[PDB]
């Protein structure tokens, strides 16, 4: 496998707050068709990576989502994580705006004065985002069937139809989100999807922001969205397991899976 990176995964490393892989970041001097963007990446992965953009939620901004940049950084992954034009911008918008981002990863890898000039695959990209921004992560996903994960968290859209969907796309909800209630967003949505291998992964008595930075579930969300976007992205075998298994876990209150390898 080509786009294999880093050594054979443990539950343990994957729980931990840190990868094996040195992270920096930087801002977007230019940022183009959204609002602001910071690149995390790792310095030392020994190949190059796959790409994933991150959209927060409604009134919401890059501190809501800022820390799965590190997180999935460190594991082999370059990471943009972007403010919205507007903070008020629906989940169509959300969903052309991270598709944007991912469009200036691409540029900066061609770009010899950025940090990640030839760090990243371009081939291999995938798609994240809270509420809205999941919503519009699922939306990328519906019009991009090349991305190669996505992995929305306590997902919000007014039209829960995703059938068209073949990425295969983790879900996290909250269980007692109120804003985004799992029964009118996040189940529907992963009920809609019969196409793609999928999960639902439901954090117990998690609010909306159960899965955003200062959560108190990052070894469990962080081992499972990096073990998601390593099996799909990467095509990584070694992550089949960590990215198939119910955790059986007094942190998870709902869990589902289908076509899951």
């Amino acid at each position: 496998n080509p786009y294999a990176r880093g050594p054979n995964p443990t539950a343990a490393s994957l729980e931990a707050s840190a990868g094996p892989f040195t992270v920096r970041s930087f801002t977007v001097s230019r940022p183009s068709g959204y609002g602001a963007g910071t690149v995390y990446y790792p310095t030392n992965a020994g190949g190059t990576v796959g790409a994933i953009a991150i959209v927060p939620g409604y009134t919401a901004r890059q501190s809501s989502i800022k820390w799965w940049g590190p997180r999935l950084a460190s594991h082999g992954f370059v990471v943009i994580t972007i403010d919205t034009n507007s903070t008020l911008d629906q989940p169509s918008s959300r969903s052309s705006q991270q598709m944007a981002a991912l469009g200036q990863v691409a540029s900066l890898n061609g770009t010899s004065s950025s940090p990640i000039y030839g760090k990243v695959d371009t081939a291999r990209m995938g798609v994240m985002g809270w509420a809205m921004g999941g919503g519009g992560s699922l939306i990328s996903a519906a019009n991009n069937p090349s991305l190669k994960a996505a992995a929305p968290q306590a997902p919000w859209d007014s039209s829960t139809n995703f059938s068209s969907v073949t990425v295969p796309t983790l879900i996290f909800a909250c269980e007692n989100d109120s804003i985004a209630p799992v029964n009118s967003h996040a189940l529907p949505i992963y009920d809609s999807m019969s196409r793609n291998a999928k999960q639902f992964l439901e954090i117990n008595g998690g609010s909306h922001s159960c899965a955003n930075s200062g959560n108190s579930n990052q070894a469990l969300i962080g081992k499972k969205g990096v073990a998601w976007m390593k099996r799909f992205m990467d095509n990584d075998t070694r992550y089949s397991t960590f990215a198939c298994e119910n955790p059986n876990s007094t942190r998870v209150s709902d869990f589902r899976t289908a076509n899951c390898s």
